[PDB]
């Protein structure tokens, strides 16, 4: 069961 990260807080996107 994979997962995107894309948080709005932290300034770190990686899912695509």
């Amino acid at each position: 069961v994979p997962i995107i990260y894309c948080n709005r807080r932290t300034x770190k996107c990686k899912r695509f």
